[PDB]
């Protein structure tokens, strides 16, 4: 990695946070780490977070998503390339009007995906789609939309141009350069 | 491998079907290609199955479950080392009256024991709890027991000797020698 | 790691100390360092005490555990994602009044889970069954409830919102902001 | 690789039974199956079961124990190269009086010898102490010893002679030969 | 590892030692070399030894020991976690009424545990029993108890508890909190 | 089949390692040609490098126990308990073929507790002194000779083995 | 394997053996006794002992070498592909007047190729050079060749034409064909 | 069985690679062959990529040294020692089916000293000059035309076999 | 590694060098590096070698053993948890004198044990060479330990296992230091 | 590895320069790339190439020795532990008179060790290197080129003393005297 | 690697630049890095391009070939060790009168070496695209014929530092300076 700081943190003093590849505890909590910090060093101004994921850890997503929403800046969400699964959950997390994504970047979003005992396999099939339903009545929060939208639209993968997930409402804008 | 005089087959000709080992779909098809085979050879002799496993595959077991209450010779059961899992509940199946199992046998009961969208999962847990329903209901009926002792007595592995087997309802009688 | 010092060394100077995967006796003993250190810094100031975990060692969670009681700062604890098997009990044996989840957090609790002869395989077991009695008694002392109802309710795999990990007596207070 | 005259089968009509390596369930059921033959073959002729194994599976096994004392004819046991866990066990099980062992023959006895939930381990660990005070109290009955005796000297693995063998009462003779 | 100097580092400037995971000749080793260190830079001054450890290498455990006799600073031992084997043998081994365990600690001690020609396994198999003496006759030493009392509670793994172990004559006491 | 018909010769083979399967195979072929015949000798060929001892004493006792003289050839060679064997046929009627060897040497192999690693050494050491007893017998040397003599790998030309008295003649062809 | 009886046993009637692939204790015993099987169903006609072998054990070499001159019948060599190592030494084994080779065999000879204490050591590398000399020495005699011949044109390996195993003393003539 | 049944024919196969074993399988049959009846034609059936040299040239002198003619037929492919042992049947009775493949190359090994080396090389280059010297024969052309094209695989038809001199005629059926 | 220089640097300051572990060429170059750093610092102090090592290589122990003899300050060496095969020829080349042993340390010497091909003629040469290799050893070790090569050949032929107090009584070692008292 | 630096660079500042382990292209190169900077540092002063190596790539090697004999400085070999094939080269190749091996050091010297087309090829190409070798260790031991031909055909282990009266090193040094 | 400023970024302050190894995009790419960092420092300055290599990626090393083509520094090349195939085709590239090989360097040139038809067509024409194109830049930097490197690259070819400088290949040898 290029030093200037490495390029990473020299981009952290301008309040840009990377998600890339998948969501795990380690990769998330590193972004909470960094989304902690930045409301240390100014409480005022808004963060970016650039996400670039196909997906991962959904309780590991949580830690990031009840995050974004703790702190007191905008965590304004980009996505380039692709945001997946949780990467797509993150992504419509971000402060309504500062939801962006690049011409062309594609979102994906699909419901959960993954031995013992049956009494052991209830308990899990059960906590598995309660995370199902609690996800879709998150999305579709997020998005304004019904719930029986998110049902229906998640069942299997479901991938959107920018400007599909603008008009589905996970994204506000679609930025084509600067201007 | 096997003397010849093959010894298998030589005990078939009286009537005697082994069990060994873990339950498959071959191992199983094989028990129940014996019992239709038996059946027509003289239908109006008794089957003596003996079984030594420690379980396997559920559908495989109901293969030669519903083939034994399907022919016509009582099939009686003999448990030689251990029936557990679809073993003991084969072992159950055998004609009431003609349930046996040598004095240092064990017995052992349990529910059932085992990826995708959470449709799927659900899907297949559906399925699991239903076939665990279904057993402890096939094996109150066995036990001439109620279906609540068979849910709280098989949520964990359950071992029996020959005579707490016989005191469940499992076996008929423990033989020592003839 | 982004450097700013390191990220992570950045928010352990506001006494922030992090738990995130397994509880190993290396990820446990860098908590128990950090605890030390910060009780080192300042024993009057409050340490907060951030829990991802999916569980782990019995042995090592109880160094943090002790380390935790030991200490004079009082040691809040704040669940994100997850805090499952030790990672829960970790979580359950903050400062009582001090102990947070994140709304979306979820916490799951259960007895302990894991050759020889046979009179090794007794002592193991019996030591085994003393492991999973203490954990019910000092889970029940956290929870401010019954043995009995820790015994009941850990004996498979229990998933809770932060809400009912709430009414549990787990933890005292979910955060939104 | 078995020669023809198969060897075993020739030698099973005159009633000798081997028992080989690990006692397994296919190995096990085997011998069971022998065992049922010869006596529907003769009811009132002994068996000689020829026993060189180092042990195995405990049910496995108790299913030729029991078929031994469940079958008309006395069933002889002979220990040639070793018979250990549960091959002394069937070993010290043959008929009172005809249990045998060639002279450098070995034999071994010890306790049983081996995841998931405590409450699991609790009711698999039980199940082995079970097993163990069972194993102890049948072998004490086969050497007309004490259960407190079998319970000291099979805490470790326990290696014996012909000789130390006959003296802790699992075999009735050693045959050199055809004297003896 | 965080930096405050590293996290260990610095709690090394206060005289704490720890001994975490498995005992080897490197880590055993480390030890060693912390200790020397220690007692050079202050020769008057008590050390405290943290022991979170499932035993290991018996040699490598005698050089930490031999070191903590040799050097002039006391050696206090503290428990944590848990202390079993070697860990145990090294923990008994603190300085006396300076031997401490943490309220849920646990301790284990018992004896050792682990091909060629007849006459090569019996001079290990001897060589391994004259270690189990040994260790027997320094641990009856350590805990003030009879070399028969050890022999005996070493048989097979033997599991104590804090106060157990404070009973037994393993440590001195147990810390609840500083009070 | 070719073992089958030299076994109506009263010929068996001993090829490889020694193992439970390999030596019960051989005791099983004893067994039956003393069935077939009690009064005729038997000719055991031997081509092993050695193996498992008990497995090995399983074949020593019943060459003893049966009635016919058991007669040994080495060909190829005979090593430990190969050797063994070899030593053991019927005195006067252990034979070697011209260029075998015969080796001899102390047994070779631990992981448990020490208490058991003590049980299993003092095992090992029980065998290593009743195999040598054994062997000094069938030499008619002293116990003390063939510890000295199997301390390690002790190979042997069959003028060697015959001198030291493990077999009692060298077999270029019949003409004994 | 074609049945004709399969066509090795077949071929035995007319009293062909063969060696092929390299030598062990299994292949050199199987040869062994199909060389005692053939002088005991005739001892007085000729074997004919056919070699296509890269070598391989010294020890199993010697099995099948010592008996072809226990038994009476002549034991008669042919190389077909060819004969290296142990495979060279069993050609030149074979009865002189009576060894032979294809005339596109090949022919290789040279000294033998293969932990512990030193003391172990000292002791399996003087075992081999035993070997070593041994093997020279006899093959000096099958080859009419004086011990120092052998040593020098084994040490690294020597191939050999069928003419130049003729002219070496190896073998006794080349056969095109009948 | 159906191919002890057409060993009756005096069908000999030859399927897959050459190895010491599946070669001297090929010899035993041909010997078998020729002690049941010495006077009449072998049908030698080869569908092989080939294999090993020295055990190609067991096949090989054996069909040369049994009194039959060894007749050789080509369905699929002959490579390598396949076609080797193709070129080697009587001649006049080499034969290909249409759709035959034949492939000639120079010696290939898959897979010591400097010393030990030198030997192995030098008799690698005696093997490559005693096949190209074989297979001239067999073809009745110049060496120099075997050295030059069997440099590097040489794929031919059943026509270009044909007029290479590998075998003498293509059978379509059975006129 | 903690950190004050880390900490084998601090004590490399102190002219402390450990072996810890097998010995191979890799850890026996960085002792001889250590030992040629500390002679160029000051050829006129002793240096303190301290081997924890279940022994490895010969020839490459004998690289710390001739720069041990090479440089010029007295090495003493100190035998910690233990030191086998060439940690113990490398404990008793220390300066005579200077040879210390922790109480619960343990010694074993044994003969050369290669584990892990050729011709006759290859084979020859190494077992030959490898005599040669147990013969100089036993012959230096019985230099080291001031006792007959005839005593080194019988002991070394199997494993043979030393106390503290039994490799000074073997004349591997000069004295056993329980402290610094014990001087 | 300790600092003082690095314990080796510290070393280079006495201009020591080590050779340990196989002679690859790698470690071969940082030798070549060690000898050019004392070249750099000071192109008077003697260099001191420390030998522990069993030998290895003989292009590698060659690097080595060329770089050697390219240099202004003398460059001074010495054999601790042993210098094997390719190291017995490069301790052979060091300035005539200032080539040295320590007393239980080891010296040992012997020869090198697709389709048939190839072979030919590269057969031809291992006896060119064989035919290379053999010359120019003869030229460094002042011997007859047969004697090498004859000495390295199969493994040849010398003594320092050995190695000395063969010509390959200079002098034995057991101490600074 | 020895930090005095590890060893070769102090020799690459002395415009040394070396290639040991395998040619990989990532081995390439950091040589293509040090020519252009070298450049920026002093565009007017020679570089001196230390060559030990067995070969690897043709367009690996392309990269670095048109590199030291574009920049202004002449590229001196020095082969150590050996520079076969690519190695020595970026030996042979170095600015014409300054190309080195020191005098027990070897050098080897050689042609070049690694789906459904309509792709393994593609791949192969593309094969042998390259194949011509290597041997007529090969043929520029030696001033000789397409017709011999044609000839002189079917198979491998080692050379000695002389025959690669008879070749056209190097320029001169260095025992030490000029």
């Amino acid at each position: 990695v290029p030093t200037v700081f490495d390029i990473y943190s020299r981009l952290l003093k301008e309040r840009i946070v990377f998600l890339v590849g998948p969501v795990t505890d380690e990769s998330a909590n590193l972004v909470v780490a960094q989304l902690l910090f930045l409301e240390s060093a100014n409480p005022d101004k808004d963060i970016f977070f650039y996400i670039n994921s196909p997906g991962g850890s959904v309780t590991a997503g949580m830690s990031i998503y009840d995050t974004m929403n703790f702190i007191k800046p905008d965590v304004s969400t980009l996505c380039l390339g692709q945001a997946a699964s949780m990467g797509a959950f993150l992504l419509s997390a971000g402060e309504k009007g500062k939801r962006f994504a690049l011409p062309n970047s594609r979102i994906m979003i699909h419901q959960p995906l993954i031995g013992g005992q049956a009494s052991d396999i209830e308990i899990h099939a059960r906590e598995l789609l309660k995370i199902k339903e609690k996800l879709n009545r998150l999305m579709a929060k997020h998005c304004d939309r019904d719930l029986a939208d998110l049902e229906r639209d998640t069942d299997r993968d479901n991938f959107m141009s920018a400007e599909e997930a603008k008009e589905y409402g996970l994204i506000d804008q679609i930025l084509e350069n600067r201007a």
